[PDB]
């Protein structure tokens, strides 16, 4: 049995055991295993269960869809749909059945029509079958945490672990020049260079948030006026934080100082460090003028 993360946002990615992800990313996984050569055999059938359980013990992914079940280049999901047993972590029964924040269980022979399913699998006896599915990186995917999954295949088991995923974040502390006084209501936008194209962050799911940003998705625009205006809180230690970012270079661009202040540093260049909140909370001064 194998498990791999094969795509991010429907683009193929290189196989490795650790991937950096952004919040809102759609991750494609594949779990592959062999149909027994004697899947069709009489013992009354020898096989009455053919189960795939896939789960994560840590938060950060929401189940999206079972996308394909393929063998020998043939997608057989259309033929199998409605005949099998299936539950995911989106279903109300999941938590009490399998106490994990993410996962699914597919029992090829546990549904209403196991004979039909067994007959189909018998056409591909001894061949490798791939179950593909997607998940969505959600607002509970926090930095400083590598999270992985486990798949188990059983006929009454074999277990494998998938790759780990992680995300980045950053913290700033906007303050009055010369002191540690927290300044609320400074306005920033988040900028990056994607190749030679300057782009700005659009955060979904952050209406009503200030200071702490925990978006459900981050996309990028070349229309600067469409960028989400991020606001500092008056909090003590870090009054602007963002999570769910890919590693690399960014610029925090100050578009308005708080009332009674002027901008000192229009641009703050910084790095997101893969999988972490970064080296330190980045202090940014504003100049008092009242
Ligand atoms: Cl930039």
């Amino acid at each position: 049995v194998t498990k791999n993360l094969t795509e991010i946002n429907e683009q193929a990615v290189a196989t490795k055991d650790l991937h950096d992800v952004a919040v809102g990313d759609v991750l494609t996984y594949q779990v592959q295993f062999q149909i027994p050569h004697d899947i069709g055999a009489l013992a009354t059938f020898k096989y009455n269960q053919f189960k795939v359980l896939d789960y994560m013990t840590k938060e950060g992914l929401t189940f999206k869809a079972l996308t394909a079940i393929t063998v020998d280049g043939q997608d057989i999901l259309k033929a199998l749909t409605g005949k099998m047993a299936f539950m995911s972590s989106n279903d109300a029964a999941w938590q009490q059945t399998h106490n994990y924040p993410f996962g699914f269980e597919l029992d090829f022979l546990g549904g209403t029509d196991p004979d039909a399913v067994r007959n189909l699998l018998t056409q591909y006896a001894g061949k490798r079958v791939t179950v593909a599915y997607t998940g969505i990186v959600n607002e509970k995917m926090i930095p400083d945490q590598k999270v992985g999954n486990t798949a188990e295949v059983s006929f009454d088991k074999i277990t494998v672990n998938g790759p780990e995923i992680q995300t980045g974040g950053i913290r700033f502390f906007k303050h009055e020049a010369g002191s540690s006084k927290s300044l609320a209501n400074a306005t920033f936008i988040l900028q990056r260079m994607n190749g030679n194209v300057r782009e700005y962050a659009v955060l979904e799911g952050v209406n009503g948030m200030a200071g702490t940003y925990q978006p459900t998705k981050i996309t990028w625009t070349t229309n600067q006026d469409a960028a989400t205006r991020l606001k500092t809180s008056g909090a003590e230690t870090a009054n602007l934080t963002i999570q769910g970012l890919l590693p690399g270079r960014y610029t925090l661009v100050e578009t308005a100082a708080p009332e009674g202040y002027e901008i000192l540093d229009p641009t703050t260049d910084f790095e997101v460090i893969a999988g972490t909140w970064g080296t330190k909370t980045i202090r940014i001064a504003n100049t008092p003028v009242n």
